[PDB]
C-alpha cells in the first residue's frame, strides 16, 4: 500500500484549530492519504498532575468533556469540507505531548505527523527526535 | 485569489532533499497551491566572507554553477513527478537562511512555507518567528 500514511495530533488545550483539520481533510480526499488521528489530553494530564501534587480532586467527566469539545471541533471542519461528518476515530493519549506522540506512534510508519496549533518552542526538540515529515500548523 | 500561496525554500548546502520537492509539487498538483520557489545560497555567502577575511578570489561561476545545480535538482523531481521539465522560476538570495526568508516572506502572504531538507534543528527559530505553517521534510 502507497498509501501516504499520515496521523494529525491535536491537544485538547489547542482544540481549535481549523487550519490543522483542514489539511489534514485535504490530504485524506485530495492526496488519498491513510489519515488517522491522535489527541493528547495534556490539560487532563495537569489534572491528574495536581492531583497527586496538592490532592485536589476532579470530576472524571472531564475526560469526556474534552473528548467532545474535540470530536465537536473535527465535525465541523469536516462537514464544512466534505459536506459529512463522519470523522476518522480518535485515539485518546493522557500525558506529555512529545513523550506520547513518541509512544504511539512508534513502529506505525507515518510519513508525516500534522502538528495542530501546538506551541512550535516545545516541537522543536520531538520533530527532530522523528523519522517523519512534520507539517507545523500555527 | 483562493489560492493557496506555498514557497518551497531550497538551499545552498543541502542538495539531495527529493522528499521535500516531492511534497511542494503535490500542493501545486493536487491541492492547487500557487506555489513559488526561494533558494537561499547560504553556502555561497559564507564563502563570500571568508574572502573578505582572507581575499581569495571568487570566480562567478561558482554562484552561476550554484544554481545550475539547484535547478537541475528540480528538474529531475519535477519531471519524474509530471512529465514536464517547466518548472517555477527559483528566487536567488545571498546571506543567512533564518534571515533571508524572513525578509523575502515579508507581507507576501505566504500561508506554508516547505523546507528543503536543512537541519530542522536549525530552524526552531525561525519556524517560531514565522507566521505561517511549516512543513518540515526530513
Amino acid at each position: 500500500s502507497n498509501a501516504m500514511k499520515v496521523l494529525l495530533v491535536l491537544t485538547d488545550a489547542y482544540s481549535d484549530c481549523e487550519k490543522a483539520i483542514t489539511y489534514a481533510v485535504n490530504f485524506s480526499e485530495k492526496l488519498g492519504a491513510e489519515l488517522d488521528i491522535l489527541a493528547v489530553l495534556e490539560d487532563v494530564y495537569n489534572l491528574e498532575r495536581a492531583n497527586v501534587t496538592f490532592g485536589l480532586p476532579f470530576p472524571p467527566e472531564i475526560k469526556e468533556e474534552s473528548k467532545k469539545r474535540i470530536e465537536r471541533r473535527l465535525r465541523e471542519v469536516w462537514e464544512k469540507l466534505t459536506g459529512s461528518t463522519e470523522i476518522p476515530g480518535v485515539e485518546y493519549r493522557i500525558g506529555p505531548l512529545s513523550e506520547e506522540v513518541k509512544k504511539f506512534v512508534e513502529g506505525k510508519g507515518y510519513e508525516l505527523v500534522v502538528w495542530a496549533c501546538y506551541p512550535s518552542a516545545y516541537l522543536c526538540k520531538v520533530i527532530d527526535g522523528l523519522n517523519l515529515a512534520s507539517l507545523i500548523v500555527k
